């Protein structure tokens, strides 16, 4: 119990930014986790046994794909920790809990192709989940492995304080569907601005939540630009691949897809910082005023691919 996670010096202060990259040393991403939960959370908010015994179990049910893997979850995980750390008054003991294990959680057994590829493919998970394809699967592996013997890093709370954070888990791992994020944060804009968001509402909390899940998801756009630029790469690597697919089962892909259409790439990152990215960290930042470094960020990422569009690299 008197046993504290530490990290060197660097770590130490670098973990508290946003901008921070947990590195290519796979051996340390376990440590840096817990070393967050104790932090956001406590020493107490898990039974440490059962809690390395489940990062052990979710590291093993995330795939060797270029960008949807193990790497990812713990990034993901970051971002809502300087979330939270930079919050503190405005989180329950529960959502502190559940939040860092959704974001650990929410991509588990991904195999690195989108919901429209199952659905074409005729995947039997897309039989089993019309919607929300992947990440009905993804909750539904986290809800597997908490009830592996010696796994159940809730057991401590009332039956009612483990359906609540379930319900946290469950909300927050659905919104990661992107498919979803355009109307939740359009419900939030006109919320926000008409003066009615309400964070004692749950349904207004969760709406919240699940902007700040997006937020998170996407915080590769919200990196150092080598970082940004690098995983670019990986992201790329796996829409190449699923592009692949499509082109196998008779359909054309979208350009994005294509890997004879990498040209494009850079005009397709701006769509994508203007339709989604830059949105998502505004409304972020009007609703959780100390989250702007993740937009100032963001803009200072899109300037410089509008850059590599220019020539200028
Ligand atoms: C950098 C980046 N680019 C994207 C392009 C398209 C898409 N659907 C999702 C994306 N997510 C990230 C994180
Ligand atoms: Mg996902
Ligand atoms: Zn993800």
């Amino acid at each position: 119990g008197l046993m504290q996670f530490t990290l060197p010096v660097r770590l130490c202060k670098e973990i508290e930014l946003f901008h921070f990259d947990i590195g290519p040393f796979e051996n340390m991403w376990p440590g840096i986790f817990v070393y967050m939960v104790h932090r956001s959370c406590g020493t107490s908010c898990f039974e440490l046994e059962k809690l390395c015994r489940f990062i052990m179990s979710v590291k093993k049910n995330y795939r060797r794909v270029p960008y949807h893997n193990w790497k990812h979850a713990v990034t993901v995980a970051h971002c809502m920790y300087a979330i939270l750390q930079n919050n503190h008054t405005l989180f329950t003991d529960l959502e502190r809990k559940g939040l860092l294990i959704a974001c650990l959680c929410h991509d588990l057994d991904h195999r690195g192709f989108s919901n429209s590829y199952l659905q074409k493919f005729d995947h039997p998970l897309a039989a089993l989940y019309s919607t929300s394809t992947m990440e009905q699967h993804h909750f539904s592996q986290t809800v597997s492995i908490l009830q592996l013997e010696g796994h159940n890093i809730f057991s401590t709370l009332s039956s009612s304080e483990y359906e609540q954070v379930l319900e946290i888990i469950r909300k927050a791992i659905i919104a990661t569907d992107l498919a979803l994020y355009f109307g939740n944060r359009k419900q939030l804009e006109e919320m926000y601005q008409t003066g009615s968001l309400n964070l004692n509402n749950q349904s207004h909390r969760d709406r919240v939540i699940g902007l700040m899940m997006t937020a998170c998801d996407l915080c590769s756009v919200t990196k150092l630009w080598p970082v940004t630029k690098l995983t670019a790469n990986d992201i790329y690597a796996e829409f190449w691949a699923e592009g692949d697919e499509m082109k196998k089962l008779g359909i054309q892909p979208i350009p994005m897809m294509d890997r004879d259409k990498k040209d494009e790439v850079p005009q397709g990152q701006l769509g994508f910082y203007n339709a989604v990215a830059i949105p998502c960290y505004t409304t972020l930042t009007q609703i959780l005023p100390p989250t702007e470094p993740l937009l100032k960020a963001c803009r200072d990422n899109l300037s410089q691919w509008e850059k590599v569009i220019r020539g200028e690299e």
